[PDB]
């Protein structure tokens, strides 16, 4: 179909993003207390870890801003406070940041389908900016996948 309607590679999502986030944050608080995050998150939310990496390796127009390694949009902070995830946690713990990004993408997949449109929505006028963003991620993704196939 159109790009935004084609399927994300090796990515199914989960039926309940919220339930997974709760479990993931628990596991990461314990691991910090017990004294690769892209892989852990990709497996927990059934997202290809290279899509997460592609997002990592790439103030907004509407006045929101981006936070930490996965550039979590500030519009999520209010929802995240209900999970006891603060802005400071997103800034000082890359693994929590990535688990949250997984949650957001997974929500997008539940909402839009497991298509490039779900990745476009991660950033977000709207339709075209989603497309440009998804295309950026798609390009980095293919490079990361290509490289990975060679060295495996």
């Amino acid at each position: 179909a159109q790009f935004l309607d084609q399927l994300l590679p090796k990515t199914a999502g989960v039926s309940s993003p919220e339930q997974v986030l709760i479990e993931e944050i628990k596991k990461r608080h314990l691991a910090t207390a017990s004294g690769d995050c892209f892989e852990i998150t990709g497996k927990a939310y059934n997202i290809d870890p290279l899509i997460l990496k592609a997002i990592a390796w790439n103030i907004n127009k509407n006045g929101t801003y981006d936070i930490g390694i996965m550039q979590i949009n500030s519009s999520h902070l209010d929802l995240l406070s209900k999970f006891n995830i603060s802005e400071d946690d997103l800034l000082n713990d890359a693994c929590i940041n990535i688990s949250v990004a997984g949650y957001i993408l997974a929500s997008n997949i539940k909402s839009r389908g497991n298509t490039w449109d779900a990745v476009g929505a991660y950033n977000a006028n709207a339709v075209e900016l989603r497309r440009q963003y998804a295309m950026k991620i798609y390009k980095t993704y293919t490079k990361l996948k290509n490289n990975e196939q060679i060295i495996d």
